[PDB]
């Protein structure tokens, strides 16, 4: 019920990063991501992309809000006194911790880069942020907590094969991952809101083990390699 949400909103604990780049020739974009990962609301220069578990994000939700005041406030300081600049980018990189919220505030330019840290919004774009805190964990939580179960071993996909070695990873989570053979290599890396499609391969190699190494907080192993482009996840190794 609504008693055991409101606790759980408070307890549990996760970062947001907003970002948005305005580029000189009408070049914009604006993400969300959480918990430090791949974005996974992406606003391209119409609608954004939204990952499939994410809550909606209309024209008037607090995220949208928050990154077009930022979108419009980086226009002006383009159009206002900015020209040894052709882009800026601005990131709100926040950590909310009950309902209080510790924001990184980045801005970067061609020749100029400043961090404001430690902003607790009690500056004024932390304060908009901190004012939302509970209605934003209440809208994310649920999201977030599938983010990270979708992030463990067993619910990533490997196909590890011989043709000319490949391995193919993939992710339906944000959080960050690596993949290497048992070694020249070619290493592709796709990615949407909703997957994540990692891929090493090495020709003329006879490597019999891929490891996935994630930000998580481990490292598994496929092997041997297949003949075939089958799915199997990693074991712990
Ligand atoms: C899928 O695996 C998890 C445990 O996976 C490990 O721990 C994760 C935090 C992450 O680091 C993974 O990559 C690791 O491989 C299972 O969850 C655990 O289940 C046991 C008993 O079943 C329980 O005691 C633990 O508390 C659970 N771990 C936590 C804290 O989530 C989960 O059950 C597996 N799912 C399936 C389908 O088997
Ligand atoms: C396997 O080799 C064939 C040609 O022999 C090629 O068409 C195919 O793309 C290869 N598959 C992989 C996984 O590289």
């Amino acid at each position: 019920d609504t008693y055991i949400v409101n606790m759980d909103d408070f307890q549990f604990t996760f970062t947001m990063e907003f970002e948005v780049t305005v580029t000189r020739g009408g070049v914009h974009k604006r993400t969300i991501s959480v918990d430090n990962g791949r974005p996974v609301v992406v606003w391209d220069v119409r609608d954004p992309k939204i990952c499939k578990i994410c809550p909606d994000v209309s024209s008037t939700d607090i995220e949208y809000v928050f990154l077009d005041i930022q979108k419009m406030r980086l226009n002006n300081l383009l159009t206002q006194s900015l020209w040894d600049t052709q882009r800026i980018c601005v990131r709100y990189a926040c950590l909310f911790l009950g309902f209080d919220v510790i924001c990184d505030v980045y801005h970067t330019t061609d020749t100029v880069r400043v961090a404001y840290t430690g902003q607790t919004g009690k500056e004024i774009g932390t304060y908009m942020i901190k004012s939302n805190v509970r209605e934003i964990k209440n809208r994310w939580r649920s999201t977030v907590q599938k983010l990270k179960q979708l992030a463990y071993m067993n619910a990533t996909e490997v196909e590890f094969w011989y043709n000319l070695t490949t391995c193919v990873v993939t992710s339906r989570s944000n959080v960050p991952f690596t993949v290497e053979l048992s070694l020249s290599a070619i290493v592709t890396d796709e990615s949407t809101v909703d997957c994540q499609i990692l891929t090493v391969k090495a020709p003329g190699s006879h490597a019999q083990r891929c490891y996935v190494t994630s930000s998580l907080g481990w490292k598994g192993v496929v092997t041997p390699p297949s003949q075939y482009r089958t799915k199997r996840v990693p074991v712990n190794i």
